[PDB]
């Protein structure tokens, strides 16, 4: 069902936390868009914070679905879930031991976020959320938007 939240957008995807707020990549948000699930795009506020896509809907979109808890990043070495979702339709739960929290440079551009590394990742995983269980309540800390060519690095977009 948390699956279900997880939506096709752009050239990556997209997570329903609540059902008025939808997060994104930066890089995969479709830039020539007018509308999104049938509202005018006047009507949406978009705000961007480095890869971080932040839309917050006039109504409600997704009335099935509860308001998750939102934060920036995890505590350090929290082992968190980064919820991949694959053109196919096949479901690939990663596990990630999060790290330290920083501006990073990442292609030449400034990036907000938390290193974390995979105990793989590929060009149309950007935007899928990382998640770890905090109590009884599911937080989520950010969306993909990177990974190192070298050994397991990826980059959770936080704020
Ligand atoms: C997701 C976005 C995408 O496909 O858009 C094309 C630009 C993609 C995911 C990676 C592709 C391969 N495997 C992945 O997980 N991300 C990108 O294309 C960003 C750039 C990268 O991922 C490079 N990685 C790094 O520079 C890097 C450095 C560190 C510590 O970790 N990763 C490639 C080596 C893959 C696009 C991007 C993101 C943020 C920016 F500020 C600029 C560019």
């Amino acid at each position: 069902s948390i699956w279900s939240r997880i939506v096709n957008f752009g050239s990556g995807w997209g997570f329903w936390v609540s059902p008025s707020l939808f997060i994104t990549s930066t890089h995969v948000i479709p830039q020539s868009a007018k509308e999104f699930f049938g509202v005018p795009i006047k009507q949406i506020q978009i705000h961007k914070s480095g890869e971080f896509c932040r839309l917050r809907f006039p109504k409600p979109i997704r009335t099935d679905v509860t308001g998750m808890i939102l934060e920036e990043g995890a505590p350090e070495g929290t082992v968190a879930t980064l919820l991949i979702k694959r053109p196919t339709g096949e479901l690939m739960p990663l596990a990630a031991r999060m790290g330290t929290h920083a501006t990073m440079k990442i292609q030449g551009r400034t990036v907000g976020g938390q290193m974390g590394m995979l105990l793989g990742t590929t060009p149309g995983d950007c935007g899928c959320p990382y998640i770890y269980k905090r109590g009884n309540d599911y937080v989520v800390i950010g969306v993909h938007t990177a990974a190192a060519r070298g050994g397991n690095t990826v980059i959770c977009a936080t704020q």
